[PDB]
């Protein structure tokens, strides 16, 4: 939790779902939910984005 990208690609549009791309890199936040976590995308923007569709890094 703290750094996580999208290999699935979504683009939300942001204030309520952070989009991604297949493969976008963004930083976890939040975690309100289980399924959706609140990261920020390179842009600093915090949105909820799916876990499956995403991963995290090192």
């Amino acid at each position: 939790a703290e750094y996580v990208r999208a290999l699935f690609d979504f683009n939300g549009n942001d204030e309520e779902d952070l989009p991604f791309k297949k493969g976008d890199i963004l930083r976890i936040r939040d975690k309100p939910e289980e399924q959706w976590w609140n990261a920020e995308d390179s842009e600093g923007k915090r949105g909820m984005i799916p876990v499956p569709y995403v991963e995290k890094y090192g």
